[PDB]
């Protein structure tokens, strides 16, 4: 028993973190088979940079790539979207099986936060409805990426590449495309509304009733259109169908069907926590799934 | 910028993980050098776990009761040893992946890296903090048995706790790699007493100064206090005593913040006499007091392993 916020273990992504430099500039890439993957500001002096040209200027010896202390030698380079994509003439022998990914917002997955091409520290996070990322990321942790990972395979979903002057973090998937209307250039950029993830909050409370806390079960039932309107007033997001097929297997575990649950959580929004906790939170969390809720119930 | 709560990377003790199993047991192993470290409880019975006699219980076990597997390899267990409560099976091979590392026994309010793990495979990392009862507030399910803790010196893992049992309420309880438990606990199957908790009161003030490097100011007012008066306030809100070494050890946040400790100190007065008003501090509705001062540091200038 007992409910944390887990990251997946960290190996076998630290085996692909590499350094890369080309001027001043240092940040991080990931080194898979023979390929290198960063973030393309990697080549800039930064208030509107046209990469294309500032690439132009760049030669494959003007990129330093260090894994540990070996020095890899770079034999081509390429600009995909917002990644720099760097041909090295030797493949990790670390790689793991792995897969790119582009995840939805709700999801979750963990961080390996680095710096040089060396690891501080695992937390996992969720890609927000407004597409960004409460995280912890200070100057040069560019290229540290976001993960999940299912039994043997690594699926990278996340790639750093900035920080909005509101300090959120918002950056690419591997074949960098940003989530969300963000650009890899150095103005104010707004993120957008954010929202709660309901689908998320639900998946707390059964996580909270597995645990024994189950003082805010209350005795309504409620309708998916009923708690939809009380889900728009405290911006929580719609709950779907989709959303109700994906809770069943707690449902049926905790006997609490979804609906009743959704009456529950209606009136903790209306009515506040009333100063107490839930799973040791006096606030309502949205960032497990309920993935991430069975797999560690 | 931005601040969370952050465990070590897991790599290095990831490859020292094993699956050990005696009788119809099984739980997790810690794997180094030509040494499988362990509960001791793996050798127990259904039927023995009230009060078991461990002595005897080892002494009716041979090697090959004791299968320690790592990933799809099967290890030849060689000898047999009892340290405290947890069980030493010496095997032929030595780990290869064996980091460089220490054993280490951790204080009350120290926190650590724990590496959850189910039939000798990790499953996840999470950072938590000893409690000042000996206890700790993890995730562990049946089989988490003989995961472990640790902290990093850049090089060097530091292993200061295995886990062994939850106690009826829920929280956990376990050992030093030496196998000396942490608090009052047993390896038993009986109702065992935690003892009354305590807030970590030096965490709850680095934390509130890592809130404020991180633009997070509200709380912070005109006020003082002295170390005296803090303290009477913190008995009646079951905060542990503030100490001189406790307010050396924030003279670094102090000096980085330009906020006084004991203006630091004034200022948790108020929260915790007049709560929070609905407003969060780092997005915590709550006082969080799982960071060390070294923790915030470490966390704000981004050291690397
Ligand atoms: C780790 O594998 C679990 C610890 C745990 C975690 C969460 C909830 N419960 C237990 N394994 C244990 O071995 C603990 C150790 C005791 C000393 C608390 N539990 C048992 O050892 C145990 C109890 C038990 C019972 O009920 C008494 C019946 C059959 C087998 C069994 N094993
Ligand atoms: C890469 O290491 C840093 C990452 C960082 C640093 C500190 C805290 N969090 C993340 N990111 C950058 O240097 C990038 C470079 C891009 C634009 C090519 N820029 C930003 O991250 C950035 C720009 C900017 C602006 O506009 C100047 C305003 C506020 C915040 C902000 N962040």
């Amino acid at each position: 028993s007992g409910f944390r916020k887990m990251a997946f273990p960290s190996g076998k992504v630290e085996g692909c973190m590499v350094q890369v430099t080309c001027g001043t500039t240092t940040l991080n890439g990931l080194w898979l088979d023979d390929v290198v993957y960063c973030p393309r500001h990697v080549i800039c002096t930064m208030l509107n940079p046209n990469y294309e040209d500032l690439l132009i200027r760049k030669s494959n010896h003007n990129f330093l790539v260090q894994a540990g202390n070996v020095q890899l030698r770079v034999i081509g380079h390429s600009m995909q979207n917002c990644v720099l994509k760097l041909k090295v003439d030797t493949a990790n022998p670390k790689t793991p099986k792995y897969k790119f990914v582009r995840i939805q917002p709700g999801q979750t997955f963990s961080v390996l936060a680095c710096y040089n091409g060396s690891p501080s520290g695992v937390y996992q996070c969720a890609m927000r409805p407004n597409f960004t990322i409460k995280g912890s990321f200070l100057n040069g942790s560019c290229g540290s990426v976001g993960f999940n990972i299912d039994y043997d395979c690594v699926s990278f979903c996340y790639m750093h590449h900035m920080e909005l002057p509101t300090g959120v973090h918002a950056g690419t998937d591997l074949e960098g495309n940003f989530y969300g209307p963000f650009v890899d250039r150095q103005t104010a950029q707004a993120a957008g509304t954010d929202t709660t993830i309901t689908v998320n909050v639900l998946a707390w409370l059964y996580a909270a009733v597995i645990n024994g806390d189950r003082w805010f079960l209350n005795r309504f039932t409620t309708t998916l259109n009923d708690f939809n309107l009380v889900a728009m007033k405290y911006n929580y997001e719609p709950l779907t169908q989709d959303h109700v097929d994906i809770l069943g297997p707690l449902s049926a575990q905790t006997g609490i069907a979804v609906l009743d649950m959704c009456a529950s959580l209606k009136e903790l929004l209306q009515n506040g926590m009333n100063g107490r906790t839930i799973l040791g939170s006096a606030l309502l969390e949205d960032e497990f799934t309920p993935f991430d809720v069975v797999r560690q119930c």
